[PDB]
């Protein structure tokens, strides 16, 4: 785990009954927290649904571990890990996601399936009226040998308001347990920012910054 990685990313699923594909490849770097992903809707395009939705399925080894905060994600190389994730939106829609992390020859290699159902058709992720994610923060917490993820995100709508969602992530290392310096309990702040797109949605260009932390207060 270098400076600077390279990433392949292959997505697949359905959202209400509408099929997909995507593949991106990107570059980042891994300790300062930094990254950029350039996908194609190779598949599906354009998608009757609003992108943001699928943001959050394209890396988890991106994230800054200062403070000597026990990095659970770069440790887990070159075995990987996996996570899943439940989104829940306040409107109805759940978004279910699972991942492969893989190292393959100095170049990460991410593989997700996407599943969401009950998604509102008169909603602004189907009617497409949003416009992208507010910076958002993560609680991680051991639990099971691995870590579990707990977020809340705000979509920003077209028109003024925010559409909430809560995220449930369980992040498991392909790893022994022996061999990982497992965390305590701590946070990630990030900022997801969609930095170009073209053709519907079809094609995107995003950027992510993620700094971990404990609790800096007395």
């Amino acid at each position: 785990i270098t400076e600077n990685m390279h990433m392949k990313l292959y997505m697949e699923g359905t959202v209400n009954n509408h099929h997909f594909k995507c593949t991106s490849e990107g570059e980042g770097k891994p300790y300062e927290g930094t990254q950029t992903m350039r996908i194609k809707v190779v598949e599906g395009g354009p998608l009757p649904f609003a992108f943001d939705i699928l943001a959050t399925s394209f890396s988890k080894t991106f994230i800054n571990h200062t403070q000597g905060i026990p990095d659970f994600f770069k440790q887990s190389f070159p075995e990987g890990f996996t996570w899943e994730r439940v989104t829940t939106y306040e409107d109805g829609g759940v978004l279910t996601a699972t991942q492969d992390t893989s190292l393959q020859d100095g170049c990460l290699i991410y593989n997700v399936k996407i599943r969401g159902v009950n998604f509102p058709s008169n909603g602004p992720v189907m009617q497409k009226k949003t416009l992208g994610w507010e910076a958002s923060t993560e609680m991680l917490y051991p639990a099971d040998g691995g870590l579990e993820g707990r977020s809340d995100m705000a979509l920003k709508l077209v028109g003024g308001g925010h559409l909430i969602c809560n995220l449930k992530t369980t992040y498991r290392s392909k790893k022994p347990a022996k061999n990982l310096k497992m965390p305590g309990v701590y946070y990630v702040d990030r900022r997801l920012e969609r930095i170009k797109e073209a053709d519907k949605e079809t094609y995107v260009e995003q950027h992510e910054v993620a700094v971990a932390r404990y609790c800096d207060l007395p």
